[PDB]
């Protein structure tokens, strides 16, 4: 085996202590200061409120019947509900499931099924979704906002008292967090995520004498990424708190909301993904606003090119700007260098370095063997931020991490002189053309460059004679005329003739989940 590791050396990680105990263990620090900062209300909570807030939910939570190991599902937009919600089932040893509150109500009841949910935390527009479900098979539902008849308010939870919470022994290995992905093969999975786990993630990130992710008490981070995701609840949240920032949360992205709050709050760290690097590389407007506060920019969550992540570099000239790369299964498996402490000097497009107390390797799918440096194959990592397994599926879980503790991605990338990992995009979305392998996310990068194009994906087509070609949705900037042939012509002298774009589709929009990644599966099916 050829294996990789951090440019960090490896730090002592208290991954024995529960979640809640992790993230506040340094809360007398910086007890005063803001913590949660609602953008829609201007409400601010300390990190004492905060705590105190989370105390009184666990406490009101185990008084609606959760026990140890019981699981909750937070059906939420974000904000402080979200949160105390959280880790107030933290402090009882329970399971959040979290899910995406724009669901259908199909999606909705199919997660909480197959997580087993007795409590139900949602907003009373959601309701309608899960009442019927709830109501047969005795789930309870609370709301954060008003309670429709058979229904209890958030207010119930935050009335128990903060030390009538139940003596519990939480372990390592005891599941915290449910988050589901449909990300590496099949239907949506639960990933099982520990205490353990997310502890050893987190510290991974912000702890160490030159931390990956320098943040500290000072900062104020941006919270627009959602919650429910991975990539918000632990780079975000989970991060932020250990480290006592400020966080800034926003319900909805909208790119005049994003640079006013940016603006009013003077946010120092911006936690974005593509969609939104986009509309930044894309907006006339940001020329307007003061956002000189920012000094850490980062993008993670989908593929990201060298070319626009350049272009936004120079609207944040004096911040630090650059990509992290995580998994539902893992959080984050390589992280920025330029983002630590002491700053390491990095290339643009690349995904960051492997993180430290963590081994990867990079495997080739057609001999199983691990691959030296500057060659492709499928990402592998081993340590011990990496998810106990599926919920209920095994066999799942075998496939996915192997018998030595290897998670294999199904990632392809490869590892440089520099140890910098760059994605080229998902095994199973390599398009094959003739007998060559041609990456959508290459092409999107170059129809992001063109100036009449505002968005674009590329995804197979069947063909006849070819079996499949590429061809590209687009989304013309606003009054451009721009036609097929002058998009199929601008890519084709670029590229090597296997590369060409056959079609060119123009929409409206392109169809993009909450963390900001193309669905390419609702394109193939237009
Ligand atoms: C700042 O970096 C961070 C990112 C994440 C992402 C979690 C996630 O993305 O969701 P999931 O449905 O499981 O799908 C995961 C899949 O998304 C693709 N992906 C991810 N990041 C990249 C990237 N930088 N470039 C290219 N592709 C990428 C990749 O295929 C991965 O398996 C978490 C924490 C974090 O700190």
């Amino acid at each position: 085996d050829i294996i990789f590791r951090s440019k960090l050396p490896d730090i002592y990680i208290p991954n024995h202590l529960p979640l809640h105990s992790y993230c506040f263990e340094n809360i007398s620090e910086f007890s005063s200061r803001p913590c949660l900062i609602n953008g829609a209300n201007k409400q601010i909570y300390t990190y004492a409120d905060v705590e105190l807030n989370s105390r009184k939910v666990a406490a009101g939570l185990h008084k609606q019947g959760i026990q140890p190991k019981d699981t909750i599902m937070i059906l939420l937009p974000n904000s402080p509900e979200f949160v105390f919600a959280f880790i107030g089932a933290s402090y009882l040893g329970a399971i959040s499931t979290m899910a995406n509150p724009l669901f259908t109500p199909a999606e909705v009841v199919k997660q909480a099924k197959a997580s087993s949910a007795k409590i139900i935390v949602t907003q009373a527009c959601h309701v309608n979704k899960v009442k019927d479900y709830a109501f047969e098979n005795d789930v309870k539902i609370i709301c954060i906002d008003s309670a429709p008849e058979g229904c209890l308010h958030f207010s119930v939870l935050t009335q128990a008292n903060e030390h009538d919470i139940p003596e519990v022994e939480i372990q390592p290995d005891d599941v915290v967090a449910l988050p589901y992905s449909s990300g590496t093969t099949g239907l949506p999975k639960g990933v099982m995520l520990t205490h353990k786990g997310l502890v050893t993630s987190v510290a991974q990130q912000v702890d160490g004498e030159n931390p990956n992710l320098y943040i500290h008490s000072e900062d104020v981070m941006l919270c627009v990424l959602p919650l429910f995701h991975i990539y918000s609840l632990n780079s975000v949240l989970l991060c932020g708190l250990r480290v006592g920032a400020a966080i800034l949360i926003m319900q909805k992205f909208d790119i005049v909301s994003f640079l006013e709050l940016i603006q009013r709050y003077k946010v120092t760290i911006g936690p974005f993904v593509p969609p939104i690097v986009l509309a930044i590389a894309k907006s006339p407007m940001v020329d307007d606003y003061d956002l000189s506060s920012v000094r850490t920019v980062m993008s993670g969550a989908a593929p990201l090119g060298k070319e626009l992540e350049d272009t936004v570099r120079a609207k944040f000239p004096n911040a630090k700007l650059g990509q992290g790369y995580g998994m539902t299964e893992a959080g984050p498996l390589a992280m920025c260098l330029a983002f630590a402490k002491e700053p390491f000097e990095i290339k643009s497009g690349a995904c960051g370095t492997v993180v430290r107390n963590a081994e990867m390797k990079i495997v080739d799918p057609k001999t199983g063997n691990s691959l030296p440096r500057n060659q492709s194959g499928e990402i592998c990592i081993r340590g011990d931020q990496i998810m106990k397994g599926y919920l209920n599926d095994p066999e799942a879980t075998a496939r996915t991490i192997d018998k030595e503790g290897w998670l294999y991605t199904g990632d392809i990338g490869y590892i440089d002189d520099d140890d910098e990992l760059f994605i080229v995009d998902r095994l199973k979305e390599l398009i094959k053309y003739k007998g060559f392998q041609v990456a959508p996310a290459e092409l999107e990068a170059l129809l992001l460059n063109h100036p009449n194009i505002s968005d674009a994906a590329v995804v197979p087509m069947k063909d006849e004679q070819a079996g499949e070609v590429p061809v590209a949705f687009v989304v013309r900037s606003n009054g451009s005329t721009i036609t097929e042939d002058e998009v199929k012509d601008f890519i084709s002298k670029q590229v090597i003739f296997y590369k060409r774009i056959k079609r060119v589709f123009f929409v409206d929009a392109i169809p993009k989940s909450p963390s900001g990644k193309i669905l390419r599966k609702d394109l193939r099916a237009k």
